[PDB]
């Protein structure tokens, strides 16, 4: 939890998630594009449904220190993104690193710092019933 480096090695990766509705791709949460209205296309959106979840695979091990979410902003919705944790996962799906939050307060952003993990995932999981994941950007940067 020191300094990072100031490349986004998320933006254009394979991203996931649990499930897609009203459009909204997985891949719209590392485009590039911090744009937090739904409207401008820039934000990912799954079903409403249990653990709802979005996933980037930054494609080989990387050693993590910041991940930053940007959240959706438009709608009177952007609480959707509470109570949830940050994950990484090491190159064979197993945790490495994780922690939980409750709300983003009303702030556009929230900003992770992590030890120094090596990862090769990156993962947002919603821990609340029937709610979906939207973001309108993911960044991860690595320990400098
Ligand atoms: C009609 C269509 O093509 N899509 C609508 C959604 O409307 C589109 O996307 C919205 C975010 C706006 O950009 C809207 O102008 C655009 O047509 C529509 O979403 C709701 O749209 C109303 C306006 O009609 C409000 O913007 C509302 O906040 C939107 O609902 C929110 O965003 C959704 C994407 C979901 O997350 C809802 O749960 C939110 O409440 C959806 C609305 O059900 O229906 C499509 O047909
Ligand atoms: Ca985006
Ligand atoms: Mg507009
Ligand atoms: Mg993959």
């Amino acid at each position: 939890n020191r300094p990072v480096e100031t490349e986004n090695i998320a933006r254009g990766k394979q991203a996931s998630q649990s499930s897609t509705a009203h459009g909204g791709a997985a891949t719209r949460a590392v485009d590039g594009n911090v744009d937090s209205d739904y409207g401008h296309h820039s934000v990912t959106h799954t079903n409403f449904e249990d653990n709802a979840w979005w996933q980037v695979d930054l494609g080989k091990t990387e050693n993590v220190g910041k991940v930053k979410l940007y959240n959706r902003g438009d709608g009177n919705v952007a609480n959707r993104l509470s109570n949830f944790d940050v994950v990484l996962l090491n190159e064979a799906k197993q945790e490495v690193a994780r922690q939980h939050f409750d709300s983003l307060n009303g702030k556009a952003e929230l900003e992770v710092f992590f030890t120094a993990k090596d990862a090769r995932y990156v993962k947002v999981e919603l821990k609340t019933k029937n709610t979906p994941l939207s973001l309108a950007e993911v960044e991860v940067f690595r320990s400098a």
